[PDB]
């Protein structure tokens, strides 16, 4: 249940993003705003599965607002993320942002950065777009107690994650030493950049 392509659950028609990354941001942006360890703490797996059911196996919108604990929107909207047959950043530019990220002068970083993201399946986009914008608000709230560099930790084996489908134990340590960097340029990208694409 849910192990396809990003593209598998949304349509062409722009912003390409799926309806189940919306509408658990949506949720999220209402009420979790005000938590502290927003994205950090989990919610009940029991209800996470449940939900993750309805929204890709049923194909149907559960109703979010029924469910009590926040938390477990949280852990919903990483685990589709996590679980796609390939991260959001893709394979194919997995070394691409790393190294964009890594490249000591942060104005030519931040061009390398630019130059990926424009590489990107328009999917996979429009989707780190909406994301970017939305974990900016949760850094941005007072109330959270997460920051942009703990946003990065959590998102970053999240989004960035590896390479290629079985990578050895060695590479997994170093690919996760550079995760956190790409997330922290992202999510200090201009907020007008990353809107352009949510304008259609």
């Amino acid at each position: 249940i849910g192990e396809g392509m990003l593209a598998d659950f949304v349509s062409q028609t722009s912003p390409m993003i799926p309806s189940i990354v919306v509408h658990c941001v949506n949720e999220i942006e209402q009420r979790g705003l005000t938590e502290t360890g927003l994205y950090r703490i989990a919610g009940c797996d029991r209800t996470v599965k449940e939900l993750k059911e309805k929204f890709l196996r049923v194909k149907t919108v559960p109703l979010l607002s029924k469910v009590d604990d926040i938390h477990a929107i949280c852990s919903l909207l990483k685990d589709f993320l996590r679980n796609l047959k390939e991260p959001l950043l893709t394979f194919r530019l997995n070394r691409a942002f790393m190294e964009a990220a890594e490249i000591t002068d942060e104005d030519n970083s931040i061009a390398a950065m630019y130059q990926a993201v424009g590489e990107l399946p328009q999917a996979n986009r429009d989707t780190l777009a909406f994301l970017m914008i939305h974990l900016q608000r949760v850094a941005q709230s007072p109330h959270t107690k997460m920051d942009v560099a703990n946003l990065a930790k959590v998102f970053g084996p999240t989004i960035v994650a590896h390479a290629v489908p079985n990578p050895d134990p060695v590479t997994m340590s170093q690919d996760i030493k550079r995760q956190p960097k790409v997330v922290e340029r992202l999510l200090s990208l201009p907020l007008e950049y990353w809107s352009q694409f949510m304008m259609v």
